[PDB]
């Protein structure tokens, strides 16, 4: 997150670091818990080696330095990626992971809620990414969970900017005429939420920009909405 604040205990109770234990242990992405047992994230998190096996989902945790052996977390039992999505490519930039163990919601840990059938209309506003990504287009991982707050802007405007690339209906983009705020490397899967009738809403999964925080170079999130029927089809279960 670059522009950003240090987050509070329990503001973003959904946010979750995705790591990868190797020798050592890294957070490469960001997710939102959607379920007990499901969190959302973006698909290209997955573009190296198919392991499963080493990667570890933390939630209710504020600052990857409270990370030790101690900590709780979960591990994969399935990762679902869109069938339409290509290695290196932008379009449908969505996956689900079925958690191996459900998990129980506290003040700290819950779900955040998905956008609602009716809401097509909707114009989002007071919008909040959070992450920790970078703070600088050439920085490192942050300590402590940062959040901003970022306008969307229309598919019309954010296509403009990135005419080198197809801005779809299923995109949503995010950010300021004069940069300065903005997700980058490390956000990558992690929420766009914003505050509709009184109710926090997934409206983007951090997904891409060209570079950081740049003027007129909004953020490029994957737009939840338009994803809604795949999300309910991949989790659907009977008894
Ligand atoms: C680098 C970055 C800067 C930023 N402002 N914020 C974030 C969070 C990141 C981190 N993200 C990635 O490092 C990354 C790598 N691969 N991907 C998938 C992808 C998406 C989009 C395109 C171009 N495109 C636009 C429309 C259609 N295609 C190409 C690759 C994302």
């Amino acid at each position: 997150i670059v522009g950003g604040t240090e987050s509070s205990w329990g503001e973003w109770p959904w946010q979750v670091s995705l790591q990868v234990k190797l020798t050592a242990q890294r957070h490469l992405c960001g997710g939102s818990l959607i379920g007990h047992q499901w969190v959302l994230t973006a698909a290209h998190c997955f573009d190296g080696l198919p392991l499963q096996d080493v990667w570890r989902i933390y939630s209710g945790i504020l600052e990857l330095s409270d990370i030790t052996k101690d900590t709780p977390f979960s591990q994969i039992k399935e990762i679902i990626i869109h069938q339409n999505y290509k290695v290196s490519e932008g379009n449908h930039d969505i996956a689900l992971i079925k958690l191996q163990a459900p998990l129980e919601y506290t003040e700290f840990q819950k779900p955040i809620s998905l956008p609602s059938k009716g809401d097509t209309s909707t114009i989002y506003t007071n919008c909040w990414v959070t992450g920790w990504g970078f703070s600088k287009e050439k920085g490192e991982i942050q300590n402590i969970l940062q959040k901003v707050n970022i306008p969307l802007v229309t598919n019309e405007e954010c296509q403009k900017r990135y005419q080198d690339y197809k801005i779809t209906q299923r995109m949503v983009c995010a950010g300021y005429k004069e940069g300065g705020k903005d997700a980058c490397k490390g956000d990558s899967g992690g929420p766009l939420v914003c505050k509709h009738n009184g109710m926090w809403r997934l409206v983007g999964i951090t997904s891409w920009g060209e570079g950081c925080a740049r003027r007129e170079q909004p953020g490029v999130y994957t737009k939840v909405a338009e994803y809604m029927d795949w999300i309910l089809e991949k989790t659907q279960s009977s008894d």
